[PDB]
């Protein structure tokens, strides 16, 4: 893996993998690039057995600032229509498609700067944590664009209804203890204490056996979305496939 | 002097939509909500007004509905006047409230009861006074909550809780109504109307077009799935674009 | 109702029908005996006049430790199983024509997250635990127990304990929105008394409309719940 | 109602509120005018007990030539984006806001030229008859746009999968006959007996109890919406509202 | 064997194939509350059942059903909480238990399918039906909008034109028509309805039963997720099936 | 030239026109994870690709395509780690309809013969289909003894009856080309000799299309199916401007 992605770098500790956002440069801007080397990751964490559980987190002082702003359009305009689609489905593959009911227990360790498109992946990741320290804030109305992609999808998923609206409206910025209070992670600590938190977590997640730990999160993600009557059927299903697969 | 039941005052570009019956609390007469939708018609295309703040004159913000005034019509009409008396009442309270072209602030000065959480949680944002007093009272009176009201606790205030206040029918106060998620904030009556101001301010900064966008997007986002969505947010998106004539002048 | 059932005792009081899950001996571990049972005490309370409300609780130190692991035969049994589990814990429950309230007054485990939550309300002592242990024992939850927390818990919190199986106490139960709220054990029954009797000055038929409106409307969009609601109501006005 | 709106024409006989479009020289294409007209149309013949059954069709060739080009379209797309968003809103309100769950039985009696916007009221309306003579068509992907407003969900609603993406996307013409086969209309016939076949239908409408009609009605359309389990808490509520009202 | 074990209802068991005869001939089968309590019984009863591998759904005499009793509901009903439990009883027969029953299901409609009827036959995975069977909506003239799951069996099974029309009128409508506009798989000759029924019951009954059931189940839940739900939903069953067969 | 660029897949492009042609006809264009994987390259290539302005997805041989690949896709999936099982499902929905049901470009099913159990996926994510008299359908998992997997069962409710559908799937009967259409399987049925010439006859018609405004078009019907009027009103006119803008 060293050396591999000029934008992110993956490292795996003793089961826990570390993917590591990487253009500390540029606060982890989501270029295009970053977007399709996410995807080659995610893809190929999904393989590799010595990767127990993700931990998603970035260089430097930033989480990710959110979408490169000028990469991203830079690419856009350099063709015709239709490389909007590739460009936009490219962030969505890693942000949530993969990410979402990933085969593996993801966590967000949110160390610094969160902004706009970060969000996404930031809930697509089953369980998160971050700095006291950390800052986030959905900027988009500043810049003139609605949240874009899944960020208010992300939001209504995790924030209540009041405060969402009030985030995405004024764009105003707010802390970690804020971000836990709010239900957008699970847990805000001093950023001294972020990566042990983290490490905690991920192994008591490690303890579980993956493909039951996989029919739980995936099944509760999917749950919100049905009935009780339609989760009768769909929670068994699960249930029973997770015996089946289980091995 | 333009409607009997309601008051309207723009400054800086913010409109103050003040139901005006203090004598009954602000308690929505069928003439209330009839003149209601016209307030809402006329403040969409006027372009001093670019944020909406709904509040009460007197000590109310509304008592709700107003029961007399509704048996009034319905007891002297054939059953299909109720059809039409049910539609004008949803037609300002959500209907054009709800999804409105503008940002709208529910600046809830004092009394909230009953139908009053409808339009309440229509409105995108609310500030309540500390010392507003809130409550699901249908339950007491022998019915359930009408209209939209069940559905507008639904979307703001937590399973348990909202099961708690509709099945006992008791009253909180404006501290008690931010914790819950009823409201954005509750702050001093003799602030309340200082911060609503203030954030209105911020909210006037913005693009309309992609304000409109945004706060649309976020509230239709939460019936779909992530993957309906990828569609729905990204045409909110383009749509932004095109209707914003304006500029998004980031770039 | 004394010695009418196996598994669970009726106690009603001034319009208050306690009912008492009992296996103490095993923790009220829900069987398919117990599952039959409360089946038959749902449908029975349901069409007594005495019971003006149910508070569901638990003999002995817990409240129920979920499904009976114990308590093998042809596939098709499995079918019949799972549904008298669903028909009791919240095909019945959830939609309840009484007020419910789940009157927590020590473990709570497992299957028993789907009748706590289908129950209206829910009142616990700070000295209960609870624990979503299906993961540390490898399976998924089953039956409704996921949906039971999609409803009252946040999504990561529900997604937390969930994935990680570690238990929580009253206190915590009630700030995650999993119960309305908890008070000592000493309180318990007082205070699950006096919420009891305040539904009880209801009219029976409003509340229900009221209850299941409410749960039903979670489901709609604004402009099927204008439809829906105003019929919930309308509907309520004929049955009175 | 004589003289009374501008561009649609409402004469009643026998229970049965004919509503005619009437801008014979414009192919009735839904303008602004019309719009906002027909939104009055509909709530003063709602509350008018004379009007039991309402009957929407079209004076000359056309039932409707869609969405007027002219002034629904071309004038105001050039306006203030506040003033479209309202014109739209206004389509809307009567094309289906007002007119899918009407209070009254509603039958669309298609004469003629069918195209584009025409499909909102026509799947809105309860039932549908049209004339074998009669012309569809959804032609907005030849004009430069994808269906607007409510037309691609009256499809979705009425015709199969296939067919109305086939129709959709080529903008083919289809006559009476193959509407009635793909389940866009109850029944096509020729235009000579059109009016009869669409009053029998009317009166039998009107021979029912409009309350319980309307709980009917409603309540079907609404079903398709609703899971099983939602459905017996829904139509049970609408079955005692019926028998309340 | 199960002979005289039910009032109101026969269960003849011939090679696998479960025959559920509702009985109540002299008030062509009108449902009433014994009979949907029986029926609750007849279903739990055939499900544990290994010698039951089909089950056929039909009715003694000339009617398959002529809906509910209005004379055995009515009379059954005060106190109010009373019709709680009898609307429960109806509903747990007629499709919480039946529509997503664990074995095949096939409706055999030999005659009259009223009102109340339709919701358990579209509950039944398959119908055939005679061409002599009638079938109605009849809940329009007797003052009532369709109750319990009615609507809904004609949104599963009718076109959106088709479904209205027969709600709203409550015309009649035959074999053929019925099996025309979807509500069966097939209208035969009456003649030839109990052949052609256990033709397709020996061909469900060669199949492995617990695949049958994901499929048939999978089926009448998907139509209510989406695809992407769908992903997940279908593939659970898949494994499901391939884990308890 | 696309020419000797896949094993299992070939396309050819005439006046707009991509043939996208699955190429295993001694195996009957049994899918197997090979093919899957290169028809995600195909469509993604396709996509970008201005040459192509309608895809029409066929079979070589006989057949169009006889389902999954009982050895490549099942057996030998089956003998493989878990976690491989999970990537060869996706990969199978990835082609089949994730990129296929809402693809930017209009599609054609021209389903020329064998069309069995998995191949009704991507026969409906596919907008149009024609397909020849002579053809032969079956939903044959029942008879292999598997439930319709991935999202066959989605592809049948959505274009034939609820009876019509189970019956196919509870019994796994054929059924011709005739009998296709009129279910609502497919548009229209023609003999074999005719299909070509049908097919690019209304390929053709597609073309003269803006595409822009046929992408809008035919996916917001599909999505329509998703939402009641209301929500229909919100994101029907939210697609109708988004088509004004990148048109
Ligand atoms: C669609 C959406 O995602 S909307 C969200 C878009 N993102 C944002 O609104 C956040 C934008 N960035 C910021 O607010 C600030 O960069 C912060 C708070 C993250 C960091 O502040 P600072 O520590 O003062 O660093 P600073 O602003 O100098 O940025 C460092 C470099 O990162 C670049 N950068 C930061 N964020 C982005 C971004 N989203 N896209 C592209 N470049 C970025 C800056 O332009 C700067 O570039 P340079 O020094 O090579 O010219
Ligand atoms: C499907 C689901 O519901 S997920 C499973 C959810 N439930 C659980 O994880 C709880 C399992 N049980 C426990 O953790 C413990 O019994 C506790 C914490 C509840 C209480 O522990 P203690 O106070 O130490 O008492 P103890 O464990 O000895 O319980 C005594 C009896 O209860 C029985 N019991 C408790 N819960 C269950 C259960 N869920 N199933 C079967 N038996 C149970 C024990 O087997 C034991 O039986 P015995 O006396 O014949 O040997
Ligand atoms: C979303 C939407 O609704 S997009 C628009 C969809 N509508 C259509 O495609 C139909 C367009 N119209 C036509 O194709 C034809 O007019 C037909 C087939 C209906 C009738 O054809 P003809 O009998 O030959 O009449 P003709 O085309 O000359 O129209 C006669 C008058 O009606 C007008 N007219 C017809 N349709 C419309 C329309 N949709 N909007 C505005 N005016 C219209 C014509 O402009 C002409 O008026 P004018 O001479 O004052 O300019
Ligand atoms: C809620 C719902 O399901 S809506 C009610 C649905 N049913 C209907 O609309 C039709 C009711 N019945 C009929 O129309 C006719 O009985 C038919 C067409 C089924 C058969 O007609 P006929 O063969 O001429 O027989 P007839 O009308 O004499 O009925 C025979 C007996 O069945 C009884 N019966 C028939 N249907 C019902 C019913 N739904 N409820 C109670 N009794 C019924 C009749 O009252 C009659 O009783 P009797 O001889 O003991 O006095
Ligand atoms: C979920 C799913 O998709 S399960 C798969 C469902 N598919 C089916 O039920 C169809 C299976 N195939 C058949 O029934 C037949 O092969 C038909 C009707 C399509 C064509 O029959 P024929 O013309 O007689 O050709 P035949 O059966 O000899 O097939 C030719 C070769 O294709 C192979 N083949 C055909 N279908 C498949 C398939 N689905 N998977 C793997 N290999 C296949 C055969 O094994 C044979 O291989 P061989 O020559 O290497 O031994
Ligand atoms: C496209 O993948 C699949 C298709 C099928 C069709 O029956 C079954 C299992 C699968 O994995």
């Amino acid at each position: 893996y060293e050396g591999r992605w000029k934008t992110v770098k993956v490292e795996i500790e003793d089961g826990i993998a570390f993917v590591i956002l990487n253009r500390p440069e540029k606060r982890n801007a989501m270029s295009p690039t970053l977007n399709r080397e996410m995807i080659d990751v995610l893809e190929t964490l999904e393989q590799d057995p010595a990767a127990g559980v993700l931990v998603l987190t970035g260089a430097g002082e930033a989480w990710t600032a959110g979408m490169d702003l000028k990469e991203y359009f830079r690419e856009v305009d350099a063709g015709p229509e239709i490389l909007q689609e590739k460009i936009r489905r490219e962030a969505s593959q890693w942000q949530w498609k993969l990410l979402r009911m990933y085969a593996k227990p993801t966590i967000a360790m949110v160390n610094g700067w969160c902004f706009g498109g970060g969000f996404a992946p930031l809930v697509a990741c089953d369980l998160a944590i971050c700095a006291d320290e950390a800052t986030f804030g959905l900027s988009e109305i500043n810049w003139g664009i609605p949240p874009g992609n899944l960020v208010s999808k992300a939001m209504a998923d995790t924030v209540g209804h009041r405060q969402s609206l009030y985030y995405i409206m004024t764009g105003k910025t707010f802390g970690g203890q804020k971000a836990a209070e709010m239900g957008l992670v699970n847990e805000s600590v001093p950023l001294a204490q972020l990566r042990e938190v983290t490490i905690e977590l991920a192994r008591n997640l490690l303890e579980k056996n993956p493909v039951v730990l996989r029919a739980a999160k995936h099944g509760f993600k999917r749950c919100r979305e049905l009935t009780w009557e339609q989760n009768e059927d769909y929670l068994y299903a699960k249930l029973d496939q997770s015996r089946l697969l289980d091995t």
